DNA sequence: TTTTT
């Protein structure tokens, strides 16, 4: 897993992108977060997850919040 | 559902 913090969510439409020290920024959407419930991050919050070929570029997947 | 082409 690579790890991360969220760098943007915009809380209303469930997406946003997490930062990664030295590379690109990852896109996320509220799908590729686990866990129950309502999906949502806030920024800061360090993450793990994994970089996929979406259809539009990499993004984030089985993202993770972390202490 | 991009900082997406
Ligand atoms: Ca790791
Ligand atoms: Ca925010």
């Amino acid at each position: 897993m690579l790890e991360g913090k969220v760098k943007w969510f915009n809380s209303e439409k469930g997406f946003g992108f997490i930062e990664v020290e030295g590379q690109d920024d990852v896109f996320v959407h509220f799908s590729a977060i686990q866990g129950e419930g309502f999906k949502t991050l806030e920024e800061g919050q360090a993450v793990s997850f994994e970089i996929v070929e979406g259809n539009r570029g990499p993004q984030a997947a089985n993202v993770t919040k972390e202490a």
